[PDB]
This record gives C-alpha cells, sequence and structure tokens, in this order.
C-alpha cells in the first residue's frame, strides 16, 4: 500500500494532458484560450486546459452527429457494445492509480476515496452497463393475429453531459456508461473545476475500441461551452447534475433551442430521520455526523438527549488532512420544541410523531434521498413509502447498488441515473404497426 | 340509426354547461367574465364559457393538492381505482350521443367520426388505463441477503393537462386515463375552440366515483389560465399536446417556476413511403389521399398518383350534424420521388419533425430495416394511422417527448423511488 | 338479505342440471350411465349426474382440439377476449344466487361463503384474467441490427383441468380464467363430489361469447374420466390441484403418454409462526384457530394458548342453508415452542410440504429474513390467508409446481417461441 | 494456428482426468468401478472412467443438499456470483485448447468446431449468465396502502443436469450458467459417451470460486447413476436434453419418487420450408444439405427442379475425415405428388401452398426447431407464427444469439435453454404479503 510519500512522488512525476478531445485526437481549443487548473492540495499549477466554446460544441457536436450517422457504434452489434464498454471499465482499474491521483490533485478528493470508492465505482458503471445491454427486451404488444406491433429503444442520437465536481468521474461514469452502451454519441463537458479525469479517459475510450467521434470531451466554462452545448440545435438530450439554478436555466435553453430532452438531477437537502427505536442509535449517530462533514437532521424527542451526543462525538472522527495522506478523510484545502442549532454546527429538529416528521422532512423543494431509522416493520415501510425522494434508505445510510436507481422528486430532478431506468434517458420509443 | 334532421333536433333540445369546475361543483370564474363559444357548424351561440385566469389556477391547484394529499384517490386501492376508471368510461358511453353532439358542435368533426371514434375511443383509454392499474408491478433489485432493494412507481402529485381542439375529448382522455389511474390529481384545460366535452365530463367522473378536487377542469384562453398552469408553483407536471411553438414555451415556463416536468407531444407529419412492391397500391393510395409529403417510387409513379387523385376525391365536404359527412364545412401534396430504398430514408427524415410515418412494401428486409432507420415515433407498414392502446403514441426530434397510450404513458404520471432497507 | 327459509325455498326450487357438456351441447355420456349427487345437507338427491369415461374424453378433446385448430377462440383478437371473459364474469355474478346455493347443497359450504366468498371469488379470476389479456407484451431481444429476433407466448392448445371439491366454481374459475384468456381449449373434470357448478357454467361460457368446443365439461370419477384425459395423447397440458398422491400419479401417465406438461398444486399445510413481538396477538390468535402447526415463541405462550382456544370455540357447525352458518353440520393442532427465530426456521421448514405460511412479529428484519427462509409459495406477515389476483398461489417441493392466479398463471398455459429472423 | 500433427503431439501428450468430483475432490466411486473411455478418432483409450451408480448419486446428492444450506453460494451477494461465473467462463477459455481436445478426443468432433464453437459457446452460456443475475428484478404487486405484496423467485435447491453426448460441454454450460447463477447445488451428469470435458470443468469451477459441494459431477451410465438422480428423493429439479423415450421415463421417475421438477429438452424432426420466393435460394440449400449431414425438407413445386441439385452439390462440400485435421468439417469416427425419396439419402416433400406447408410440417410430434426460406413480409410472420416449434429460423438456419430461448413445443420438451426465461427453470416463485 502507497505511503504518503509514494503518492506525492507519484504527483509530482505526472505528465498531465489538458486538451479538449474530438474526433479521436487531443485538440486546443479553436480559439487557443486555456484556464488555470490549480490544486487545491497545495495551490500548484496542474496543466493548462483548453477553454472551449460555441465554436468547439459546433465541431464536437458535428463530429458526435457525424460518427452515430456512420452505425460504427449506433449499430454495432449489442453483444461488441458490451464487450467494448467492459474494455473501457477495465482500462479504468488498469490506470486507476493515475486516475485516482488526478481526481485527488484536481479537487481535493482524499486519496483513499479517490482509489477507493470513485475510480472503482466509475469503472463499475461502464461495466455494469455494458452487461447489461444485450440483457434488454423491448416488446411485443397484444394485437389481433393480422397485426405484427412492436414497441422497441432506439438511441437518441448525440447526448451531452454536464457533470460536476464533487465525483468528476463517477459522475461522468454513471452518464457515459448508460448512454454510450445504448449506442448514442456522447459530447462530455466537465466542471471547470474537475476537468482532469473526463480529459485522461477520452484516450481509454479509444484504446477501448470506441470509435473517433462517439466520445468528445471539452473543458471549459459552464456559461460558455455548456451553455452553447444547451442551446444547440443538434443535441437530442442533455443530462445534468447539479445546482437547481443551473438545472432551471437548462430547461429555458432547451425551450429556445430545439426542444431537446432535458434530465435533471439537482440536489436538495436530504433528511435524516432518527427514530426512537432505531436498532443500531450508534449506526444512525455515524450516519448524521457524516453528513454534517462531507442534509437535514430529524430526531425523535424521547431519543434526543441520549443521541445527539454521540453525534457530536462521531463527527469528531472526521478531521482535515492533505488529500496525498492515504489515512485523511477529509480533504483539507488551499485557495486556488422543534427546531435548534445545538453546537457550533449542529442543527436538530425535534419530532414526537412519524407524522410530523414525514410533513417536516417533506416540506422542501426536495428531496434527492432521505434515510429512516427505525426497528419497527410498519413504520419503516410507511415512512419510506411517504416521503417524497428519489432514493430512501432504511437503517442505513449512502447504500445502493448499480442496480440503485438516483434521481429527485420536484425540484430535485428528473429521471434517475443508474439501474436498468438508466437506460431510458437515452433511448427513443418506437411504436412500429405491422399489417400482414 | 339518427337521421340529419334527428341530429338538427337534438342539437335545438341541448342545455349546455358553460361553467369551469373546481372541488366537486361546476363554478364561474373568479373575475365572473366569460367567452363566447360559437358553432363553426351553424354560427350559433353554444354557450358563454368561463374564462378562467391565474386566479382559478390557483384554486384549481389547491384543490388538486388537498386531494392528492387526502388520500382519498391517490391512496385508495388499486383495484377500486380500476372499478372507478371503467365506471367513467361507461358513463362516457351511456352519454355518448350528447357527448358527440356537443364534440361536433363545439369544433366541427363530423357527427359520425364523433359518434363512432372520438367517443368510443375517449372511453376505450379511460377503462383500458383502468384495466391495466391493478396488471402493473414495482421491482424488487438484486442484492445481498442482508438487503431488500425496491424501485417503485409512485404518483407525481398535480398533474396540468393541456389539449387541443382536434380531438377534444379523446386527447382529454389520453392524458386523464393514465393520469387519474396512477391516483394523480389533474387540472384538465381543453382548448378555447373546444371546451365543452371537458366541461361536461366533469360531472360524469364525480358520478363514476372520482373524488371531489380530483379532476378540475377551467376553460379559458392558453395565455390566460394556460401560462398560469405553466408557470404554477405546486403543479408538478403538466403534459401537452400541441403546436411547436407552445412546446417551446412551456419548457421555458418551467425553467421560470419550479422545474415541474414537461411532456410535450408537438406538431408531426405522416408521409407515406410507396415502394413498387407495396402489396396494396389502392390502400396506400386512399391513405396518401386522406390528408404533407408522399415519397413515391419512380417505377409506379405514373401509375399510382392518378389513384391518389381519384382517392382525393371521395372526401366531401358538408353539414357536420349529416351522418354522410366525412368533412365538416364550417363557419398542398408534394410528391418526391425515389429510386432506392436508402434515398427514400434520407428523404423522409430530412425534417426537423418525427411524429409518424407509413411505409408500404411487400418485402421482408425492406420493410423492417426501413421501419428502424426512420426517426419517427409510430411507423405504419401496410397500413395507416394503425395500433390501439397497446401502441405509445408520440414523436421523436420536435414532434414532442414521452409517449401517450400503452403502458409507457404511465411513466410521465409517475416517479421512482429506490427504497434499500438494511436487514 | 336472505333467510334460512328463503334459501330452502329456493334449494327446493332448483331444476339441476346434471349433464356433460361437449361442443356447445349439454350431453348424456357415452354409456348412458350417471352417479347419484347427493347433498351433504340433507341426504336430497340433487341431480344424476353424467358418468363420463374415456369415450367422452376422446369426444371433448377431438371438440377442444377442432376448436382450438379453426382460431374462432385461439386466433380472437386479445381486446374481444377480454370482452367475453369480462361478459363471462358478469354472467356468474348474474346468476351470483343460483351458483352460491349450487354450491352449498352439492358439497355442504356454508351458504354466507358460497356466496359472500367463493362466487365473487371465481367472477373476479375471470374478469382479473380478461382484463390482463391486452396488457400482456412478448419480447423483442437486443441483436444485430440485420436480424429481429422476437420471443412470443403461443397458447398449448388443449388444456385439462381437475379440480377437487373444496372450492369448486373458484378453483374452477382460477383454471380458467388464464387457460380460456391465452385461448386454449379446456376440457374440465370437476369432482365427483361437486359437479354442479361446473356443469352449470359451461352453458354461462355460451351465453357470454365462448365458442362451441373451447370450454368442455366432464363430469365423473378421477379414475375413469380423470385418468383418461391424464393418459390423452391429443392432450397438450394437464392442470390439477387435490392430493400429493394423484398429483405423482399424473405425471406417471404423463410419461406413459405424450409427455404433456403437467402443473400441480397438491397438499400443504399453513403453519403460524408466532412471535413474542406480534403487533396484534388477537389476530394471530384468530389465525390459528381457523383450522396443523402452531409454533410459537416460549415467552408468550402462557398468554398466547387460552386466545386461541377460545378462538376456536367461535366456529359453530350449523346448517349450511342459514345464512348464519361459518362451519357446515354436514351428512388436531399441534403446539412447538420455539426460542429463537432460527428454530421456528428450521422447525417450520421440517416437512416434505411447502404451500404457505404467516408469520407473526412487527420487528422489520425478523419479518423480512424468515419470510425469505421459509420454503413456502406464499409466506403471510402479521395476516393470515392474504392477498388477491395478483399474488401468485402455489407450493414448493410437494405442495406443486406452478402457480394459480396473477401474471405468473398465464405461463402455464403458453409456450415460448423464438423466432430469428434475417433482414 | 495448429495443425493436425501439432494436435496429434499434444492429443499424445495429454493426461487425462477420469474420475467422478465430489465436495472439491476427484474421487473414484464409491464400488471402485470403471468403464473405458475409447476414442472414436482411433479406438484408443483415453481414460478408465469412474462409473458411478446409486451409491454415489446419495453422496453427490447429500454434498450438493449441505452445500446449498450453508449458503455459501446459495446466499452469496448476486455481484460476487457474476463475478466468480465469469472467472469460471474465463477459465474455460484460458483452457481452451485442452478443453476442445477433449472433446474431440472424447466423441469425434472435429477439432475446428471444439476449438471454434462448442468450448467459447460453453464459455459464452457461463459468463452471459453470469452478467445477467443482478440485472434481473422480481416484482412489487399493486396492493392497497396497507399491504406490501413481493413476488420474488428463489432457487430450487439441488438441481440434477443431465446432458447428452452431441454437445457435451456446451449443453452441460447452457445448463450450469443459469443453474449455478441463480444459486442452486447442481449434480451434474455427462453422457457415457462423452464425459471428459464435464470431469475436466469440475476443477475449474473451484479455481473460479465455486464453493466445494455446489458442482459435483458424476460420470456414468443412464441406468445406473442417471436413474438414481432422477428417483432421488432430495433432487428438487431434474433438467434433461436427449431422447423422447428418456425424457417420458423422467416424469415416470419423478412421479414414483418425489414430484420433482422435471424440465425436458428431446429433439424431433424439424422442418425446413423453402418457398420459391426465397431471397438466397444458394443459403437455403446449403441449410439443407447441412441438415442431412451433421430434419425435414419441404420445397415449393414451382422451385423444386431449380433447388434440389443445389442441394445435392452443396451437400458434396460435407466429408468425413480425421477430427484431428482443423480442415475437417465432418469426423470420420471408428468403432469403440407429395413425398420423395430423391438421392440415396434425400427425402423431400413437395407442396404448392403455405397452408400445406405448415400443415406437413405441424404433422409431428414435434417440433424442436424449424426453418422459413421467404422474400415476402405477411407469409414470413404467418408462417413462422403457425408453426408449432420452440425455434423459428427465418432465412437463415441455427441462428440464435445466448438472447435466444431454446426449447421445443409438445413431445419435443418443455422449458427452454438459453435466455432470461432459462434462470425461471431454475427458481421457485414465492409470494410474501405483508399487513403494513
Amino acid at each position: 500500500t502507497l505511503t504518503r510519500a509514494d503518492w506525492e512522488q507519484r504527483a509530482q512525476n505526472l505528465k498531465i494532458e489538458g486538451r479538449a478531445f474530438i474526433q479521436g485526437e487531443y485538440t486546443a481549443a479553436a480559439s487557443g484560450e486555456t484556464f488555470d487548473c490549480i490544486s487545491p492540495v497545495d495551490g500548484r499549477l496542474l496543466a493548462k486546459v483548453a477553454s472551449c466554446d460555441a465554436a468547439d460544441a459546433q465541431r464536437a457536436v458535428e463530429s458526435a452527429r457525424s460518427a452515430f450517422d456512420s452505425g460504427a457504434w449506433s449499430r454495432l452489434a449489442p453483444a461488441k457494445r458490451k464487450a467494448t464498454m467492459i474494455r473501457f471499465a477495465g482500462l479504468l482499474e488498469q490506470n486507476a492509480e493515475e486516475l485516482a491521483l488526478l481526481e485527488t490533485l484536481d479537487m481535493g478528493k482524499p486519496i483513499s476515496d479517490s482509489l477507493g470508492v470513485d475510480i472503482p465505482g466509475g469503472a463499475r458503471a461502464l461495466s455494469w452497463s455494458g452487461e447489461a445491454i444485450d440483457k434488454l427486451y423491448d416488446e411485443v404488444a397484444a394485437t389481433p393475429h393480422d397485426q405484427l406491433g412492436l414497441v422497441t429503444r432506439e438511441p437518441v442520437g448525440v447526448v451531452a453531459a454536464i457533470v460536476p465536481w464533487n465525483f468528476p468521474l463517477m459522475m461522468a461514469c454513471w452518464k457515459l456508461g448508460p448512454a454510450l452502451s445504448t449506442g448514442n454519441s456522447v459530447v462530455l463537458k466537465p466542471s471547470e473545476k474537475s476537468p482532469l479525469t473526463a480529459i485522461r479517459i477520452a484516450q481509454l475510450a479509444i484504446e477501448a475500441g470506441i470509435p473517433a467521434g462517439v466520445l468528445n470531451v471539452l473543458p471549459g466554462y459552464g456559461h460558455t461551452v455548456g451553455k452553447a452545448l444547451a442551446l444547440h440545435m443538434d443535441v437530442d438530450t442533455v443530462v445534468f447534475t447539479g445546482s437547481t439554478k443551473i438545472a432551471k436555466q437548462l430547461m429555458i435553453y432547451a425551450g429556445e433551442s430545439n426542444m431537446k430532452r432535458v434530465w435533471l438531477e439537482a440536489g436538495g437537502k436530504s433528511p435524516n430521520i432518527v427514530f426512537a427505536d432505531a436498532p443500531d442509535l450508534q449506526a444512525a449517530a455515524d450516519s448524521a455526523a457524516s453528513a454534517i462533514a462531507f442534509s437535514r437532521l430529524l430526531v425523535e424527542r424521547s431519543i434526543k438527549d441520549r443521541f445527539l451526543p454521540m453525534v457530536i462525538e462521531a463527527l469528531g472522527t472526521w478531521k482535515p488532512g492533505n488529500p496525498l495522506d492515504p489515512a485523511t478523510n477529509v480533504g483539507a484545502l488551499v485557495d486556488t420544541a422543534q427546531e435548534e442549532i445545538f453546537g457550533p454546527v449542529l442543527s436538530v429538529l425535534t419530532f414526537d410523531t412519524a407524522e410530523e416528521a414525514i410533513q417536516i422532512a417533506n416540506d422542501t423543494p426536495y428531496g434527492l434521498a432521505a434515510a429512516v431509522w427505525t426497528a419497527n416493520l410498519s413504520k419503516a415501510h410507511l415512512t419510506a413509502r411517504a416521503l417524497r425522494a428519489g432514493s430512501v434508505w432504511v437503517n442505513q445510510y449512502d447504500g445502493g447498488d448499480m442496480t440503485a436507481p438516483f434521481g429527485g422528486f420536484k425540484q430535485s430532478g428528473n429521471g434517475r441515473d443508474k439501474s436498468l431506468h438508466a437506460f431510458d434517458k437515452y433511448t427513443e420509443l418506437k411504436s412500429t404497426w405491422i399489417k400482414l
């Protein structure tokens, strides 16, 4: 296992690619302009990264459209797209230490999380999506005997994927896995705060067998190249994760341009409901402490006095550190009777009944996730069912396989990352009704 | 079988309701204002219809939300929502002659179409969606043995349904069937050119057992009450059929308001692609004549175009109240030639739209490969305007997003939830 | 609401049909023989019922096969088979008082159960399966672009349905609903102890629009006409509910004849596992009393056993024609103690059978983990005899194979086909 | 590419395992008895193979039951069973040349078919089944609000898989893939004519991570150990491919013992319907010739004179040869107006209408497969639909991905190998109805 000094040496010895990627080749932005990618670990200059704009969006989309029309990927046999997507995931694992280090240097994530969670989780989304391709079935309708009615799914064509900086590679792979597996061409626009891993995997896709033009990567700013993609008249679908404010802007851009499909995932405050009969109060307390560090806590009154000190002590475990130290669990970054505030940073809502907890938890713009802690069978299922959240966790927190659609109710977003339902965002339904 | 004179007598003897419907009662608009519902058959004044605005949108949405939160419909057992939807459909059928006559007087559709197609088709959309409710299953994920992973569907809450004048009742039922069946409250906003059947069925829904506030109906103009629903901060989903220009405006209104989900069916074309080996050229000709772009293989064009010209002659405008009329009186077809299936596909797909297409060929490969290559939500092969309730209907590209009919229509009215339970 | 005297008057005034039904007509058995259908209520002779044998099996199967090959039902549009099945169910409901009375006279079931549970439950099985028909989709495989891969379901052809006397009509409808709805012809063989309702509904099927020959009914003995259907070389599938011993014999008969598919629901037990934290001990006690093995957690056993003894007293035998009767007059519960959920599971699973089980606990993990570990086709948690038409019913191990009710019941009556089309 | 001489040398240099495999170890039969596995290539003695009987069935089933009850495989997380099953497939590919050579020596299959079709096809069934495990979903019923209704699938427990000698490894993998992926323990009984590859992969399963006891292999005779498994009172399910006569016997054995589930796949004569408007008459003729060599031919009258000589010439291409020669396409083995017979070996039925063709093709005990050749859209779909066969091929022959359920109508069998439907044979449905 690598020490902090090993990672420091590896960091110094990286050669970091900063260019955009279009039609199988790294390329500067048409303007030649760049922005400084500055590490939050120690302020070092990681790379001068291409600052793409509308001219680059245009070239990336032309490349994407032409590749989609060629059929090189969009009409490739499903079992061969499966194999390619699994090789793609394998190349992420084969380059895991470099990718984890790029991620940590780019935006400060602890090297243990980059290497232990994000990069394997990104690989897993690519390979799971590939595995699923030829396990999917479309539909034959119940029709009279002189009719054959097919209901099939087809790729939308050109997909723009705009992702934030919190899980740069893993969020990108959650879009890329299903979007590529269904046969679309993808123009990926990583956050200006974390472009490096997206830039790096562009080349691994080619290595895996993804044809030129099928995955283009445009680093740069949201207000320049992101807006240009959202407004582009030949982009069929934009998928977005990020802030509610930008999510709303994309609907506006869609309406102002070509009525493209828009799928949104927008954070929102996620409640944590702890009942007095939770089976493992220490687990609930660890959960609550985790959410304050790298959420809205609701606690039953009969357990509040006992429970809050456990949250406080558990919070002590989270300590900033150098992200290059494997022991660090929080990145120490550098410049580039119902409601109470208990400590400096402990905000707590108290309830007496489950109905109170549900009404307070649902009193929100919503609503990406929620956790419920109770040993009682009826209260667990009825509370989970009453919460307006795309993900509800019961007696655990942040649980969820690749078999888990991740998304929100209302201003938290629309559509769902992950699962077989993830594919639906990237395909169109067609009805073929054949007279025999 | 009723004669024209029978229908003119029934038309004269109708009492026509014009009010909005909120929380189980017909009501004037808050302002007291109305607009004149004028028959394109006659010029006769059918009714003074409530001209709702933002204040009525507010009351309809508050009513819808409180009905949703009450669970009276949203948490009613699936089998009981099935029975109510089926009774609702039975009440359209039981009142079919009055509803077809309202439809024909309201916007000029021939009475034989209103009675024979639209009212039965709208009733069928309600009963079929009702029948489906308790046949749907959600999902149990494959998980480790100490986990239960459930992926379920839940109603979004309050649905605004905005529909045009071309198929007032049936297009409304295409929305209402799946939207109500999944437990939502619906605020229905019919076109200003055809509000009457939507107003009338609001009372039939109550008679069937739909609770007060679950189906509210707001007649009025698109730019007043329609805009106010698209912009409303407590409407979870808007579903729409109509023009591309308005469909785009709804996305903008959603972004300006609460990020509500927007499902659009916009304008589209139904091009016919007629190959020389079409099994029944007369059927292809009738299809082209019921209308726009006609793609014709060069070798049969000389023989085929006279067939469509003759068929175009069978459509005679007449009095919409005459059972013999097939086009209502009231108050250019482009020929492209091709030599290969590849050209026909490229020509057909050269469009911002993509709603439907019909393909005519007796060849196995050509039929399936051409249907695959067309960017249309519906492809009909060796027939036109085909499909029933099992066939989802909608558009690629700027013809909209989402699908009406089939089990997939339900998806637009529900939200996915993943519940991960540690055991 | 009818009184006992009302029911005794209706029982006296019935005219009871006793003939077999083949190709749209009631008929004597080929031999002319009958057996005496004696009421366990009274000893009264209800009817002299046709005693069919191998020759009648032959004629019923020839009729079924020719009806199947004609396509009159097997190739009728799914929506038309839906409407007929729903009308068929409506005819059971329209004749519910006569059918419940036949059921009660035939095998002694209390009239309030016959009228209140069995006839509605049988009708519901017919209408629910009918409603499902056109909501089912087959599959399009993921294939290269020059291939179309279809995986579809087709009716097996001729189905023999053999049912016992405990729920004559409803168990018959559990078979008929899915078997007819998928387009098969069915030869129904009711128990010799309860042939009357099956005989009677054969005419209702025709009245609903089921074609002649699609539903044939052969009363008689298991060892004559039943054996002859199990051994018949042109019966594609036999479905059965009854004893383990006969269920095993049917597999043998299938192997001795034409390798027909065999679907069995055999004997099973409904053990109750009552934990100390059960949310409602009285409900658990009533469950145990409606009866066999009772697993009880040691700490509540002293308090719980008096509750089941008291509840056992509420079951009083009486005249089956008395609406107040809950056990028909006509003509040992084993207590196991456990300390942990692991013992309770091991005790419960220590059985050759595995049809059903009920588990009583308010604990989330314990409920789900115990239900997972039980080898039973149905597990009820904090209720007993639960589930509706959406819940498949059947057994693990020697309680049989396959499931009645739910969309999965359809699988037993269809065959999969893969069609791989080169384009 | 290896020459015939390379294969001859490899054949001589093999060390061939002949023992049975129970509870993670090779073992002789309890009796110590063996039978001679004699190569049909040149009569050489390949190995003395354990001749298992009822005592061995009993020990294998006890091992299988105990392993299933332990949960080591049956309650292993689905994503981990996926990984193990994919490693299993990888070990087949890693040992492909040895496995292909064992198959060719064991029963005479051409070495090019063993190496090019059977071994990769067997690996593909194992890995596809593993890929599918965590893409499967059970069901949540539509219930009143105070009810949770689950409809789930569970492994049956102990599965006996009895396979013939025609595709010894590939047929075994068609059962093993889904049976193991769903978590059952499997007792595999290969044909007495081809036991070697089944014996050899038993060890590769352990290497892959399949726990001891989960896959036991019992070589020996049908009338001894096969019957003992079919009669065993603790086997939950027998799956069988082979002759109609033995298929019927297994139903009898099931009824005489414990009412175990029986799933059968029994050959039957498969028709080949050639219409005058077939798009590629040469392809249809190659198809018909292939079926006579390593079926029932139906030909439209208006094309018969033109078509039959193409069949005859195409049949000339199939020539027996030494199975160890890569050029060989047929193993040359050694001892261990409607109906016409045209040549020595060309039986042909002539029809005038599609209805005639359908009625003649369906006039059968059935009915495993069928092929239709016509360019006409309506006739293709309507004929395919009218045929009573588990597999219908249109304008091709023996087509079919792993996404293809393979099985028969009526005396051709019940249930279907391959596809997602393949899993249903190996699981039980349970309904859990929870009052809330």
